């Protein structure tokens, strides 16, 4: 693709996230499900095609797709850990 800057990503070409201004990711998946999160809050917003969406809060617990498709996600939160003025 001949672009010079994306406000997608792609992690691992299995996840798909678009960068919103408030702060927000929306990480869509293969398998076409997508998911909400929030930078800095742990209470994400699960979406599937079959027309069901699930909210996740730290005192939710997750199936195993959901978990595993969640520890994609790790990444980003490694780039935010790049040495920067933000991060401490």
């Amino acid at each position: 693709g001949s672009a010079q800057l994306l406000k997608s990503v792609f992690v691992k070409n299995v996840g798909w996230a678009t960068q919103l201004t408030s702060g927000a990711v929306w990480v869509q998946f293969n398998d076409g499900s997508q998911l909400v999160v929030q930078a800095g809050v742990s209470s994400i917003s699960y979406t599937s095609p079959n027309g069901q969406t699930t909210r996740y809060g730290e005192n939710e617990k997750l199936p195993d797709y959901i978990k595993q498709k969640l520890q994609c996600l790790s990444s980003i939160l490694l780039m935010f850990s790049n040495p920067t003025p933000n991060f401490h």
